[PDB]
RNA sequence: ACAU
DNA sequence: CGATGT
């Protein structure tokens, strides 16, 4: 297995779990930032993979890109597949904003459509995604 | 068990 | 050590 270098790799960071969310996705090759995600006050780690997943997609979509996504999200990769995302985060009004986006999400899912490749990065094998957040 |  | 998920 090759790594696709010609690629667009996501992950969540977070402080706390659930706890303050954020996103970002870069190129796979040269690490460049290509969007980034403001912190969202409460979420989950899974919320944050499975936004960055469909983030994703919206942004090469709008770019005319046919690059794959790499998310090293098992959860995410497979509540993308279902267009539904499966999470345990209570909703009340401190979860609220995440759902939302959650919510519009699942929709934008269920209205457009797109071809983009959603792989596994395969961390065992190429150490930590490209999108990795360390340690702070 | 696997993945974050 | 615990939390989110299949
Ligand atoms: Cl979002
Ligand atoms: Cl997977
Ligand atoms: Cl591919
Ligand atoms: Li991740
Ligand atoms: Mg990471
Ligand atoms: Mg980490």
């Amino acid at each position: 297995e090759e790594i696709i270098w010609e690629s667009l790799s996501v992950d969540v960071g977070s402080q706390g779990n659930p706890g303050i969310v954020e996103y970002k996705g870069v190129d796979t090759k040269t690490g460049e930032v290509l969007f980034e995600r403001e912190p969202i006050p409460i979420g989950t780690n899974n919320m944050g993979e499975f936004l960055a997943i469909v983030h994703g997609l919206r942004y090469l979509k709008e770019r005319n890109s046919r690059k794959p996504i790499y998310s090293d999200s098992q959860t995410a990769i497979k509540w993308v597949k279902d267009k539904k995302a499966k999470s345990t985060l209570v909703r009340n009004e401190e979860t609220a904003l995440i759902w939302k986006l959650v919510d519009e999400a699942e929709e934008w899912l269920n209205t457009h459509t797109y071809e983009t490749p959603i792989l596994k990065w395969q961390t065992d094998k190429w150490g930590e995604i490209k999108a990795d957040y360390g340690r702070k």
